[PDB]
């Protein structure tokens, strides 16, 4: 059967580093939503991958408050360029 | 790589009908979650089978302004039962 396991996970901006993860996905669809953003990879030395909770494969479906569903690639890039603390929520799919 | 279709669909019930889908997950995790909740299987004969959007398989995020992530099983079931006569449902198809 389907099974989901749901992510969430607060990381903290460093000076001179990313929070190291690549996106993928919020496409316009032909029926004019916006397909789920995941995550591509993750950079082996970086804050996400330090902190070991995300995985590439994980669908993003929150970021700070903002949801992540039917939202286009653009915004989700700019939302995540915002604060020191950047709480994350995403499905990870089995 | 991961590719995922976002579907939004509402849905009239019929009275002395059900939706006539089936939900799975929803189960409390060890760090204190809730994993996800999918569509389990959905009648051939059914509102959710004559709309055709949905599909067993598919990720429940939304219902009528609820968000899905994070959320016990018994609640999704008890908001799919004291929903009105039109559920707006938002999901997402992973290929």
């Amino acid at each position: 059967g389907p099974l989901g396991s749901t992510i969430i996970t607060s990381l903290q901006r460093k000076e001179g580093h990313s929070l190291g993860f690549s996106i993928t996905g919020g496409f316009k669809q032909a029926d004019g939503q916006y397909s789920g953003i995941y995550i591509s990879k993750i950079a082996k030395d970086s804050i996400a991958a330090v902190d070991g909770k995300l995985s590439a494969g994980d669908i993003l479906l929150k970021i700070n408050d903002e949801s992540m569903t039917n939202v286009p690639h653009s915004r989700a890039v700019q939302m995540l360029r915002e604060g020191k603390i950047i709480t994350i929520v995403a499905s990870r799919q089995q």
